[PDB]
């Protein structure tokens, strides 16, 4: 049985442009939510988002190359390079076919799609960019990173809305376990904070409209929550077969021990009232890892700050973990601080789950001023928590269409 | 003892038919599905034709209420998914729902509704954008809607890998069943990119044939006068099942999924490796997975999109992976000659075609192959279908933008 470990991590988030800076901000309870400044938001119901601060494309590639990539792709490349450099993995002629990429996005290149459609309508088909398709479609983070870094192993992109980053990591682990690859660069990226993105989620009434206090808008499980807060970013892990990593003396952050999947099969945007779908995914991941509820010290919850979603997930956690597990576990949502990073949520949060094991510290759910009644779990309100002898931690992503995933990591 | 994975249901909408059976018959007859675009004004477009699904009736497969919230690519995927499920006879109940999942994607998703949403935004502002904008357009919503409609609570995934989408979904669905995450999976892909922006975007890249005078002759894989691909729409879905589970409920079994391989060219954003090596890697991995050699593969359903650079490279890759192609023991053909390139659905429509080749011991042709390039050295099944004998294994390849490559191998029962 081939074991899979985490050897490299990289991140751009609303609270920092590295893993280390982001983690420090999260433990400090810092929000990354700000007013949108790049377009006129007057007619929009929501005027704020978790934005990546001070991204310079020219640092990573030429302006000529960047003209060929929507920002979501630029972000994913930046995180991917970070994670690769963090891992120290050397790619050469001999191993290139054993190192691949599993990276996606939930929506892809909305800004360049908008720009292409405008060109079409204004000046006709001949004025659409020759790079329209490669610049916008969701598999092109994997595509471009593979090309840039010589990675010839399996090349995939899962695109499962909010679950995207989590699925990519899980399947990357599966492919290494199976023998298709010895290492994988995996995760997700998103930059949906565009006019059409904000308008589309707004029209669904899915976003908080707390425009007066953007940093208090994201408040998972709080009685006054009123929808999620959209954020942009990228989270990438380098995953590696254990013996390969052990054999080269690798610094190893954690082991990927469980991956579970399910579908709510309930509703397009609302989760199962009973939380059973999320429970299935958690239960499958626990079976995969061969652990019981009591062994899971921390769950980095999906917790997006929606009325229906937040409650259902707690019911599902309680089912999956059982009585004894539920008594001792900590649960928190870092979307309280970052917002909901969509295609990057699941991978950013997987990195956070790993760091909780590495540092034996659990970040808070901020803004949890007045929790709903009857939750019956410790939601780590307001401030970080030191833990002791935490050996396993779990992260959940539950996306639109009922697509659910859970990963379990083991301390290393 | 690996958990064996078999095909127990198939469904399809294509430019040449709205069922597997009608499509397969048209393909064996060499019939083209390429027609002029009538649904928008194509005057200013360099390419004015496409492989269109004819007479699609959404009400055949779902309610109008369901369909309201869906771009056509989703409607097409749901229609094929329902077809395949009904073809499999798989009964979903409270006891098995958590063991039956979905792996379906698209390469581009809901371009039409994205266009419509952007138009609304620009004309009348954000408040005029549809409340269903996001669920109607994003690529994981075929999986999402089918799961919801049919009570499928097993793993729910959507791989989106451009041209390789349909194939990757089927392969990973097989992997997940093999691994134990599910006992059955509904898998494949769908696309409806024949929209103003879709046609404009591929046109601007000079990726499409511009043979507007003779749309049915435009798609001509490996022919000297090929001038880019012909875009088509559709959906292809398979129900996959664990072999013992399939036997135990009395499933119809079409074929066995025995090999799945993947690689990346790592060469260029849109051009394939000149040497075809990336495709070869994927083929080779699939052959190792299946434990077969070149001699055992009777047929390769090629990616063969009718592009100058792509078609030649793939043959070099096939010859590397499979010795016996070059000695004409392995037949190779591109059904994109008839359907066009169905993008996110290409890989799964073609998987179905590869399965039917094993079921009926017949291989469909590459039409329009009037003047092949020199030095190919393989049997490209030009013009007319081929009866075969004792074909036990057949392979299908998809090689997409960004250099993403996949290969599947099926075994006859």
């Amino acid at each position: 049985k081939r074991r899979v470990v985490v050897t490299g991590m990289g991140m751009l988030s609303p609270v920092g442009n590295t893993v280390e800076s982001s983690w420090k901000a999260l433990l400090a309870g810092q929000s990354g939510i700000v007013n949108i400044e790049h377009f006129d938001t007057t007619n929009f119901s929501t005027r704020f988002a978790g934005l990546v601060k001070g991204f310079d494309c020219e640092q990573y590639m030429s302006k000529k190359d960047a003209r060929k990539m929507d920002l979501f792709i630029q972000y994913g490349i930046a995180a991917g390079i970070q994670a690769l450099e963090d891992s120290g993995l050397e790619v050469n002629e001999e191993n290139a076919a054993r190192i691949g990429v599993a990276i996606g996005s939930g929506i892809g290149g909305l800004e360049l799609i908008e720009t292409g459609h405008q060109a079409l309508i204004e000046k006709g088909p001949r004025k659409v960019s020759p790079f329209f398709v490669p610049s916008t479609i969701v598999n092109m983070i994997a595509g471009n990173l593979s090309i840039m870094r010589g990675l010839r192993g399996p090349n995939i992109a899962i695109s499962t809305a909010c679950t995207t980053g989590l699925h990519n990591i899980g399947h990357a682990a599966r492919m290494i376990a199976y023998g298709d690859a010895d290492a994988m660069v995996a995760g997700g990226a998103e930059k949906a904070s565009t006019p059409l993105g904000m308008a589309g989620f707004g029209a669904a009434k899915a976003l908080s409209t707390r425009n007066d206090e953007p940093q208090k808008a994201s408040r998972p499980w709080d009685k006054d929550r009123d929808g999620f807060v959209l954020g942009d970013g990228a989270g990438i892990m380098v995953l590696e077969e254990y013996e390969h990593a052990k054999a080269r003396g690798a610094k190893i952050y954690a082991e990927v021990v469980g991956f579970g999947m399910s579908g709510d099969a309930y509703h397009m945007t609302s989760p199962s009232e009973d939380g059973s779908g999320g429970a299935l995914a958690m239960e499958a991941a626990m079976r995969d890892a061969g652990v019981t509820g009591e062994q899971i010290g921390y769950v980095n919850a999906h917790g997006t700050s929606t009325p229906a979603g937040d409650v259902a997930e707690v019911k599902g956690i309680k089912r999956a973990l059982g009585e004894a597990g539920t008594k001792q576990v900590l649960v928190s949502s870092t979307k309280s601080m970052t917002g909901h990073l969509l295609g990057a949520a699941g991978s950013v949060e997987a990195i956070i789950t790993v760091m909780s094991l590495v540092d034996q510290m659990v970040p808070p759910t901020i803004n949890l001023d007045n929790p709903e009644e009857g939750l019956g779990v410790d939601l780590v309100p307001h401030v970080a928590r030191k833990v002791e002898s935490m050996e396993y931690a779990m992260c959940n992503s539950f996306g639109f269409g009922g697509t659910n995933g859970s990963l379990i990591f083991k301390r290393m």
